[PDB]
């Protein structure tokens, strides 16, 4: 962005044939049923369709709105469960889904435990917290991965688990 | 095409003599008669006759109205009752012959990809998915066969098979 592609998703896997206007019937009914929607009226304002590769645009009128239709994600239309997502150039604000990793052995270097969350996937920042004369580890660190949807998956596999005679704590740092 | 078949249609018992502008103008009649058309104008665009076979070919402007003209089977025209039926490659659900490929070398092109897949007949459509950024490949592409019964001989000739340093995998897309 910063502040761009706030009011578009990325739909695929859609029905072979479907229509434009087809498309943006079915989502503003499931945004009415489904209790979605935030005023009176029809939260989709346009759907873009590339035939050849098999994917759509939506144009919200809000926000919020956006936000809220990425639940979703693996709706069936017409026999086809589709993939919802963030457009490529959406990108959350810095420092958004910041995670402390605390509980750490002393005397790892960066490099080692930068290993066991890149396990999860690849990160955008990461600091090992050192006493700056010694540069010696003070057992806990920071980090924030590329995709925001994997900072779930690195809670649920790493925090309250066993590492040496220790048990971790990872969550977010605000 | 795949929907190409969806906007024909079979018609059988056909009178001795008759033209093909004369069918044209008597369904163009009956469907305005049975308030069928669903816009201003005529929907047969086309008829092709088999005089030795007594058989014709309907071409119509759209899907939806092609499935409305089935209503037709049994109808009289010139004393005689006519046979109204779907082309026999006609697809029920479309897409359903659609594959994926991949573990495609990241290498290849476009016309070295479809060289692969025309050993076995030729195809209706193909795109090999690429970086919009780099115009790179991504290792991965799509297809249909003209004839879908190659559709499985192609499954069963490339999918698991070696390709330099990378395994195929060729299945039904979904």
């Amino acid at each position: 962005g910063p502040l761009g592609s706030a009011r578009r998703l990325y739909v695929g896997n859609i029905p072979f044939g479907i229509t434009e206007e087809a498309m943006m019937d079915f989502f503003n009914a499931q945004m009415r049923l489904g209790g979605l929607t935030q005023a009176p009226g029809n939260p989709v304002l346009a759907v873009q369709i590339n035939q050849d590769k098999n994917f759509a645009f939506l144009e919200f009128r809000s926000v919020d709105e956006t936000t809220q239709a990425m639940a979703f994600d693996g709706i069936i239309f017409q026999g086809q469960s589709l993939k919802i997502r963030r457009p490529h150039d959406y990108q959350p604000l810095p420092g958004a889904h910041k995670l402390f990793i605390g509980g750490l052995p002393n005397y790892l270097n960066d490099d080692q435990v930068k290993e066991l969350l890149t396990s999860f996937g690849p990160l955008k920042a990461f600091n090992l917290v050192k006493d700056s004369a010694t540069g010696l580890s003070k057992g806990y660190a920071f980090c924030e991965y590329v995709d925001i949807n994997v900072t779930d998956q690195a809670i649920a596999g790493l925090n309250g688990m066993q590492l040496g005679d220790k048990k971790l704590l990872v969550q977010r740092a605000s």
